[PDB]
């Protein structure tokens, strides 16, 4: 875990995302698709997008962006007590979506890149380090759920 002080820095930076969830959501997915093109192959719905301008115009890529960050905000707010919010996500992603754990790592980096690009003034050394342990915790718990569902990539 994170210390009480580290969860506080995490919740505080999250207050910035919550002031514009779909806009931050939309940039996280463009960063991911631009950055690791191969993750795009998992979305039937989006494989047609051939460029950043097309991804930027997609009202559906923006609604999916919103859904991902709304679901991640619900986990973060539990501060580590997220079993229940997490199980269902580990079940769909392992079994239905078939998302390997390095892909969870690539989205973690897109989230940090977005926070840094849009809130540099608020996203200092300290907030950067808490945010990154908070996302490694999420990944590590998801990978553990994977293993007991008996899968794993
Ligand atoms: C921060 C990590 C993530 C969160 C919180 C998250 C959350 C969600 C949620 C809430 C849904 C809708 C319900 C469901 O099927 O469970 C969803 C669907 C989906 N997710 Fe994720 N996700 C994450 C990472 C990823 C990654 C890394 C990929 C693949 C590169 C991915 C692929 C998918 C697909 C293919 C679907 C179905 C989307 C569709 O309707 O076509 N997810 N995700």
């Amino acid at each position: 875990g994170l210390s009480d002080g580290e969860w506080q820095l995490v919740l505080n930076v999250w207050g910035k995302v919550e002031a514009d969830v779909a806009g931050h959501g939309q940039e996280v997915l463009i960063r991911l698709f631009k950055g690791h093109p191969e993750t795009l192959e998992k979305f039937d719905s989006f494989k047609h997008l051939k460029s950043e301008d097309e991804m930027k115009a997609s009202e559906d890529l923006k609604k999916h962006g919103n859904t991902v960050l709304t679901a991640l905000g619900g986990i973060l707010k539990k501060k580590g007590h997220h079993e229940a919010e997490l199980t269902p996500l580990a079940q769909s992603h392992a079994t239905k979506h078939k998302i390997p754990v390095k892909y969870l790592e690539f989205i973690s980096e897109a989230i940090i890149q977005v926070l840094q690009s849009k809130h540099p003034g608020d996203f200092g050394a300290d907030a950067q380090g808490a945010m990154s342990k908070a996302l490694e915790l999420f990944r590590n718990d998801m990978a553990a759920k994977y293993k007991e569902l008996g899968f794993q990539g």
